[PDB]
């Protein structure tokens, strides 16, 4: 069927995919594995899948995961570091990369999967929120093929037409009907809060989504809605959006993933369970579809769907990565860096739930940097806003 | 661009069409336009858009709308009677015919455009209704494109994957990765009323939706589901649908318009104003997309959205229909046409609310036709389904 590299295998969107495939074996042989440091479900991964290679980032854990592999019989060969990641990117028999990897390390390994013209599942922030102007400049050269696995992007990706799916990132919404793309976000815990609260909010409380459970740093973006402003600055990257073709509409309830409005008045969309293996399998499968183990939506057994604007006095962040996105790559580089910073200031309680809005504005008054030009500008970027960040942390909790 | 004929151009759905016509004058021009007797009307969409043809159906009418055209100085020429509508249905010129005709009178204009390979801009419920397999069968062999103007099917339609929108009637749903159809209905006003009370309901009370301005027949089909059983019928033969590949859900604020479910979980739904000029546009402009004066709908605005599965304790003409499907297009045949007479009768108070379903059973189960194998057959079964179901209503008006 396709063969896939898996960067970032052994996350929770990696073993996601994996289900997938087990769910299809049929369809799909895992030519590649690639992961950071978690040799346990590396081998554990390999012994199933059976991979051509598998590469851990962390030198040591490679060596590891050859000792264990070893002792178990498996022939896979295990390589190790940065460029071997890239190598699985490129093979040339391999038709799909899962792009997985957190942070700016999935960055180079997916920049080679597009530089080979392979079909990208995105499923790495930091492409498009840091490098989106370089990837989809890389994308229209090579013809690499973009299918976004994000709940929201590829629920967009559904209810889009044909030659946008085909050519995204390069077609023209207008030209193919497109009025606007209806970005859906929960509003996180403190949606309907007193304002005067905010700032007493504490960590418990902002991962306390009532409709979730997921990691605590994306818990407290979903409260502060910077999750929705950095997928604003992916969405206007990859659908070729403008300003005024993007919209942001809070549903609370998350059932409708996100939506496209046409020139005639329809309004297309994409529901279904909250289980990341429905994006990922539609990405694996499409232009077709497959099983994915995820049950059919009751709709029988739904809250009832609602809706509302976005207040920016209860979402600064919101508006912030709106704005970011205006003044560059260098900006919302620096946003996304000064975010997890202050994110993990809050969690570690150095500062208030209110203080990351406060201080990732106040990072981004405080640098004026130039547009990035290729991918180490925006990893310098992406330094220095950190530092700056820290500084900040520091100075208002001394 | 793309030259029409408007099948019933004078009805609400050729009005519609008219309309999206007006704001793309440079994408359709109108070669024919067919109606039935409203000549003052024809009149106005003559001179506006200037037609190569107008027929009407009724020939006094016809004559009329001659004299009245020729002194306002316009070319069109007008034509009288059923061939002459079905001949507007296949002009070789024409692109896309609009098949907005009401009732039986709909069905050969309708298949004289499916049999010359035509895009149909399909509204005529009696099309698939009654005739789903000799339609079906028939746009398979010409390869015609059908798209459904109903704004359920529509929906389905816009939800469905491209191969299947180009292959329609053809396409199998399984290979293509649908799992089913979601067929959304209102529920009618009688949504909540204990049941015991639906049999001393008024006609003013089933044609009071308090979320729709339609016709009397139309409202109290909602309110019986009738409306959701006559677009079941039409879903399984448009989409190719199996009884396990339809699910009917009431919705009752009909935001959503209907659905469609896929092997990875996915739901793909539309959603829009309720104004049928939306689904008329997407139809007129398949591929592509065109502004049709319909506005975005504001989802700041909006009752919260809610779902159940249908009672048929409720609903008995939903699953009539349902049932219908199985025993074959005269099932569906009769059962339509009891229903005209049924719901006619309950409207004259000449029968209760809930003398519909139980008269509308009774005829099918007086009613041993063969299965229909022309649009003839089709016409015979539905006016001896008329005559048993005027009979029904008479046995039950006049006595026990
Ligand atoms: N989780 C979700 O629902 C969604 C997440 N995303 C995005 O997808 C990406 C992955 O998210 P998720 O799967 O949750 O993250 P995880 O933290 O669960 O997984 C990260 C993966 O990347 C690996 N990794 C870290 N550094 C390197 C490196 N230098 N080289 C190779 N591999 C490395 C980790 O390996 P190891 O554990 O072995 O060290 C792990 O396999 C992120 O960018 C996230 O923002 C987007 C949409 C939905
Ligand atoms: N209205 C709606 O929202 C929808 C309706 N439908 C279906 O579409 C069809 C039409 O609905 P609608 O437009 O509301 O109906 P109308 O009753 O408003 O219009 C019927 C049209 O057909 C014409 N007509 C009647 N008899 C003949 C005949 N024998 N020959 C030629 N023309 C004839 C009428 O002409 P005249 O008035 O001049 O006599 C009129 O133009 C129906 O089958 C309906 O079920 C489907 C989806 C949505
Ligand atoms: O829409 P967001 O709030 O950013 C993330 C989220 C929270 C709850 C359920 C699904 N997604
Ligand atoms: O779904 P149905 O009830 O058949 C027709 C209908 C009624 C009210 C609003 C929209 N459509």
């Amino acid at each position: 069927g396709k063969q896939l590299t898996i960067l970032g295998s052994t996350g929770s969107i990696g073993c996601s995919t994996l289900d997938v495939v087990r769910h299809n074996p049929e369809h799909f042989r895992v030519v590649a594995l690639v992961a950071g440091k978690n040799v346990t479900r590396m081998v554990e991964q390999c012994l199933e899948f059976s991979p051509r290679y598998a590469v851990m980032d962390d030198e040591a854990s490679a060596k590891l995961l050859k000792t264990m592999l070893q002792q178990q019989g498996s022939r896979t060969e295990v390589l190790s570091g940065q460029q071997a990641a890239c190598d699985m990117a490129a093979l040339e028999d391999v038709d799909q990369v899962m792009a997985a990897i957190v942070g700016a390390a999935g960055l180079l390994p997916t920049l080679a999967a597009i530089r080979a013209g392979k079909t990208i599942l995105l499923a790495n922030k930091e492409s498009l929120v840091t490098c989106g102007r370089l990837f989809m400049d890389a994308v229209k050269q090579s013809k690499a093929q973009l299918l976004p696995v994000d709940s929201e992007h590829n629920a967009i990706f559904q209810s889009l037409p044909q030659p946008i799916q085909h050519n995204l990132g390069y077609a023209d919404l207008e030209q193919n009907g497109v009025v606007s793309i209806l970005l859906t976000g929960s509003g996180g815990p403190f949606r309907e809060t007193p304002l005067r609260d905010l700032a007493t909010m504490t960590p418990d409380q902002a991962c306390r989504h009532p409709n979730w459970s997921m990691g605590r740093k994306i818990s407290v973006d979903s409260a502060t809605m910077m999750n929705k402003g950095l997928e604003y600055i992916e969405a206007r990257w990859l659908f070729n959006a403008s300003a005024s073709q993007m919209e942001v509409l809070i549903h609370p309830q998350s059932v409708i993933h996100s939506m496209v409005r046409y020139q005639d008045g329809s309004v297309l969309a994409q529901l279904g369970e909250p289980d990341m293996r429905t994006p990922i399998a539609h990405t694996m499968a499409w232009p077709n579809r497959v099983n994915s183990g995820v049950k059919p939506l009751d709709f029988c057994k739904l809250s009832a769907l609602t809706f509302a604007a976005p207040d920016y006095d209860r979402y600064p962040c919101l508006k912030l990565a709106m704005e970011a996105f205006e003044q560059g790559q260098a900006a919302t580089t620096a946003l996304n860096a000064a975010n997890e910073i202050t994110v993990a200031a809050f969690l570690a309680q150095q500062i208030r739930f209110t203080d990351i809005a406060a201080l990732n504005l106040s990072v981004l008054e405080k640098m004026d940097m130039r547009e990035p030009q290729c991918v180490d500008d925006v990893l310098s970027v992406d330094a220095n806003a950190r530092e700056v960040a820290r500084k900040e942390v520091m100075r208002l909790a001394s």
